[PDB]
């Protein structure tokens, strides 16, 4: 196709001119050296993870699906987390969730997508938990704001499988974070506390939703 | 941490700056149009989806795991999948790998890393299907053969899947290919044929691996 | 190895008598005429499904995982409910649960038990769902009483599966069950209500429960 | 409905007969006698295990799925041999495939049976591979040779999983087996040599394959 075509342009012009003039890109990226964080995002990119943190050294080790879940026993995501913790010494995971996505509408609107449904459902689950205080949101925020809660809830995932309950038990240097953004300006938020260890998981965990589901139901980006 | 503040500081350069500047990116988001191209790639992420094609617009959507596979049966990948062709309705698909894969070497050396070892166990199958291809060039360069090798073999898997089989026995409109590169110019190298069709599948496979497996034993791109 | 030895010759003395006795078991058999009810069992199959339904000649087709879940993305369980229903078109699909399950009582007091943790956090999803109930109950029955809400939970996570839903739209016959029981007397206690249909299968739900999480706090096999 | 009614009958009669008559079945059960055996069958049940090997006394551990897989990468049945090795400490996990299996057969006939030509697409990665040996053989017996080909490759699988292999390495003794079985007799035979440390892991595996692949193309069970 025409596009296909397109693409391979793009490429060609970039290569091109970064081998011109930051040879040194390439150079010290054909190295070897470890990314120091992993980012677990949606399949939505809407702003690439590498955009949003300023990081273009390929310092990112990315996983992404739809509505950035981990979800407990989707070895997928969870070899990603082990590869990234165990062999790659990444210090930092990143679960980062954003407005405007097209998984977390679907869980709550429960519309007939086919196969998709079935993922959708871990995120639906959350949903009917949390439906009380949903149900009291303007019906044009109440995606949005599940989607803060979709983070919360994954971070807490991953704190406690046994990829990070192993690597926390032999004392290594992992931490764990949500981030969220709105497509007004795409500026992160943190959601939660600091998450070094075993015994700060269910702090995180009720910080960020003490955050999060907050009495005067206001959306935290927008 | 003030690694992690460090992208909270870039986060609001750049976001304050993109408003200052080219405050419609943000407004171009809103409108949420498609993507046409579903890029599966590797957690490594060595240069983004972004910067090798010039989509800096959307028209991405990105799933990435260790090694760029289409495991058959990952309801991971197999959702991202799903949903971009039959809802997003995305008409093209793209396997990208990369040389320099630590994911691809550990499933040649078969190191002992822990959970990881499972999910490669897939890729070491093609490495031993392969084997006496491989093991005739040297050592150094075995490793970007099976990443190639793996491009091929992975996107025949996404062209037998339940999900392109049906797309395509529907007569919608989605296609496949099989991109590589190397680190040094990060330059697209095609792998075989144009996939339209499940008539396509066979013949864009043995093609690939035409170019991949040839006479000379040469590496594609470097 | 004498044991392994041991199961040789069990066999070979089994298969010769019902040979010579009832010829016409093995050439009904033969004949691999669809089986007429799936059913989803525990690991730990304390009683064999074939002795606590009576059925002896291949009616039950039959996937067993540890505290018998139908998760929302396994696709080992997803393939054999819908393979069962799309080609074997079977009637009835059973979710049995048992009381004294290893994996019940793990989800409960969370023990570091290895890979399988990751498998029964969905079951202490449960758990934390109704922790108020469980901790009101008596402690000692605590692990048998989660294993009832956990047939009524997977039951409700079957009906709603893309293929459940989608055969009920299509207007295939078929049906879905909610069985416990325990190893004192193996009798068969029914946890719901008849759902041959979409329309149906919130009610089932909404009645297992209320008599699961029953006033009284008692269980309903011993 | 009338053939549930009837199950429940069944089930009442039998706990009725075993109670009033041989009460050191419920006695023993309601003990923690852990089982010695993981016995990985096919969904299709044709034969059950309890009968094929004479273990009526809850010796077994039971995992099945359809063709009877060891996926490297299904978390579904890692987790229950995980557990059985690990947690119930069993000595012999058994594959046990059959001639006359309805996933087989589909593997090689690729009809469109929906989501369940995923899980099966593994099989058919042995036809494709073993394709040549079994288009020497009849076009009847190539489905049951089919079955004997992947409990040698599930077997191996199984070897090479993160589970076994952490199992040997820590001084555990845990065997592994590969048995099938022909429906005219449900006379289980051997496919390979005895395997219980990491260094016989491929002898066994070129054995097995050595009496499957045998120069007659000649079947094992009939
Ligand atoms: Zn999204
Ligand atoms: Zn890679
Ligand atoms: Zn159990
Ligand atoms: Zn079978």
């Amino acid at each position: 196709m025409p596009e296909i075509k397109q693409l391979f342009e793009n490429n060609s012009k970039w290569s091109a001119s970064i081998k011109a003039e930051t040879p040194e890109y390439f150079a010290k990226l054909a190295k070897g050296q470890n990314p120091d964080f992993l980012w677990i995002g949606c399949a939505d990119s809407r702003v690439p993870a590498e955009r949003l943190t300023g990081l273009y050294s390929g310092e990112l080790f990315v996983h992404r699906n739809v509505a950035n879940q981990v979800i407990h026993t989707d070895l997928n995501c969870l070899s990603v987390v082990q590869y990234a913790v165990d062999v790659l010494q990444v210090k930092h995971i990143i679960v980062c969730g954003h407005y405007g996505c097209g998984g977390v509408t679907a869980a709550i609107d429960n519309p007939q997508l086919g196969l998709i449904n079935n993922w959708l459902l871990h995120i639906r689950d959350y949903y009917l938990k949390h439906r009380e205080y949903l149900d009291k949101m303007p019906a044009e925020d109440r995606s949005d704001k599940l989607a803060e809660i979709n983070v919360a809830e994954q971070v807490y995932n991953l704190a406690n499988s046994t990829v990070l309950q192993n690597a926390w038990e032999r004392g290594q240097a992992v931490e764990v974070h949500g981030f969220v953004y709105g497509i007004e300006d795409g500026r992160l938020e943190y959601l939660g506390v600091r998450c070094a260890s075993r015994s700060a998981v269910e702090d995180n965990y009720h910080k960020a939703l003490e955050k999060i589901l907050n009495p005067n139901h206001r959306l935290l980006c927008r």
